[PDB]
């Protein structure tokens, strides 16, 4: 599901610290656009993957399974996925 209203509100405080504007801090190449996600998200460019990765915490990335609820797990994923797909980053 998701509503961008909520999803971005989380992003701003939670994700942006690394991925501000579809960026990174730790790995300045792994963004959140499709050219990154397609290869660097184990599972490839899918919402279900992003859901099932955001919670699990791939590599040098905090696991969100206990921070981000069945709501914002959907919320922020949907947000970044839209940006990614659209080129709206
Ligand atoms: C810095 C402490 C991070 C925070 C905060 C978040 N992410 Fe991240 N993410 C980070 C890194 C270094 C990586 C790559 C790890 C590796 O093994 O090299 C990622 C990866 C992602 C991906 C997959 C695509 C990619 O860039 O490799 C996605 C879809 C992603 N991250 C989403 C995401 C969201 C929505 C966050 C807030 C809930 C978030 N990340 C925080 C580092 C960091």
């Amino acid at each position: 599901e998701a509503d961008l209203a909520l999803g971005k509100a989380v992003f701003d405080g939670n994700c942006a610290a690394c991925h501000a504007g579809g960026g990174n801090n730790v790995i300045p190449d792994h963004t959140l656009q499709k050219a990154a996600i397609e290869q660097f998200l184990d599972g490839g460019f899918n919402i279900e993957a992003i859901v099932y990765q955001i919670e699990n915490g791939k590599g040098a990335m905090p696991a969100w399974d206990g921070r981000l609820d069945e709501d914002e797990i959907a919320g922020v994923a949907a947000y970044v996925y839209d940006q990614a797909a659209g080129n709206k980053w």
